[PDB]
DNA sequence: GGGGGAAGGATTT
DNA sequence: CACGAAATCCTTCCCCC
């Protein structure tokens, strides 16, 4: 079982770079301006020239402006990146059929066939990096191991613009040397729940009774960590398919006024439908980010599809339902459509 | 007891 | 201060064999 993971480097930043070469070399920060005030918003991502000074995805634009005032700040253009991504995903098909597109810039290729050992894998890794750097002028980091989880950790260790093979000899030492927090799927919250159990490496999972672990982190993730530590993880690569579409927007001000909110909620629906393009959804949820970044949502599943007019009608009710309960002001508002016909 | 759908959340990338 | 989008998993509630 040989898995090849491809991760496009500082993707958005790099695309903006590609589209305007003069930018290369300078510190670039791709932003998402909320429009509340001046420079309100957050960082979608940044290139390494900015990354090394602490400017990273998540921080407010204002905190980034404070660290690197003379860096280039571009608005985020999601659509563009999307089409550059897909074109690259096509070039990857010319190397395998068994492909899983995890995100806008991640992909696992099952190449157990077209190879047989790692020496001929590290080669296909270079055939792919170079191929991509050529047709689209974009650098990627390749990771190669026996399963998706390790294929990915490989890339993490080798980025940016790198390639790495995690055979088996080392997979053994990693199950003991790797910090549990650096395991895909283990977030900050899960990483911390694992300290209170004495789990600081994968191996420590074998030392704990399964039930005390299922109670702390749930069964799924428990069976996940164990399988990996017990070195028998083998999830397959498969074609993932869109299950939901949506959009959440930020309001210029926080409010509880229905008539003051409806315009944002409607614009969200309008955009969601544009993206739905031909897909008919049976389920709708109205999501809201309260005044203290807490996520609230209400929904309804219908026996039939949902016409645009129905959606308008329903969303207004679901929002009212939200204001009925939570007495907190609303900062962000949006919708999501699922259960397509 | 346990299937199976719903809904509202939690957590991760 | 602190945007966005989508997946999976969890706990709870419910109708009913
Ligand atoms: N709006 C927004 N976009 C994000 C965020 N994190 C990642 N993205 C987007 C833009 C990133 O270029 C893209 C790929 O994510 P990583 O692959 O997580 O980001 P990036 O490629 O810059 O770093 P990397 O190549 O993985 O070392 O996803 C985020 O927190 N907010
Ligand atoms: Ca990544
Ligand atoms: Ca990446
Ligand atoms: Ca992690």
């Amino acid at each position: 079982m040989i898995v090849l993971f491809v991760d496009f480097d500082y993707f958005y930043a790099q695309v903006e770079e590609v589209l305007n070469p003069s930018l290369k070399g300078k510190p670039v920060v791709v932003c998402v301006f909320s429009g509340r005030f001046e420079d309100s918003g957050a960082v979608a991502t940044a290139n390494y020239e900015a990354r090394k000074f602490g400017v990273k995805a998540g921080i407010p634009i204002v905190e980034a402006k404070k660290i690197l005032p003379n860096a280039v700040y571009l608005p985020m253009r999601k659509e563009v990146y999307q089409q550059v991504s897909s074109r690259i995903m096509n070039l990857l098909r010319e190397y395998s059929e068994k492909i899983e597109i995890a995100s806008i810039d991640e992909a696992y290729l099952d190449i157990s066939d077209k190879v047989r050992d790692y020496r001929e894998a590290y080669n296909l890794g270079l055939e792919i990096k170079n191929k991509i750097l050529e047709k689209e002028k974009i650098t990627v980091t390749v990771g190669i191991s026996k399963n998706k989880v390790f294929a990915k950790i490989a890339a993490d260790m080798a980025k940016p613009n790198g390639i790495k093979v995690i055979d088996d000899e080392e997979v053994k030492r990693l199950i003991r040397e790797l910090d549990i927090a650096d395991v895909p799927g283990i977030g900050n919250i899960t990483a911390e729940k694992l300290k209170k159990l004495g789990i600081n490496k994968l191996v420590d999972t074998l030392s704990i009774e399964f039930d005390k672990l299922k109670g702390m982190i749930g069964e799924a993730k428990a069976k996940y960590l164990i399988s990996l530590a017990r070195d028998e993880y083998n999830e397959p690569i498969r074609t993932r398919v869109r299950k939901s579409i949506g959009r959440i927007v930020t309001m210029k001000r926080n409010s509880r006024n229905l008539e003051e909110i409806k315009p944002y909620l409607f614009r969200a629906i309008e955009e969601s439908y544009y993206k739905l393009d031909k897909r008919i959804p049976k389920a709708i949820h109205v999501v809201a980010v309260t005044e203290d970044l807490d996520i609230v949502s209400r929904g309804r599943t219908f026996p039939h599809g949902i016409s645009k007019e129905t959606a308008y009608s329903e969303s207004v009710k679901l929002l009212q339902k939200i204001l009925e309960e939570d007495e907190r002001k609303i900062r962000r508002i949006g919708v999501r459509f699922s259960k397509f016909i």
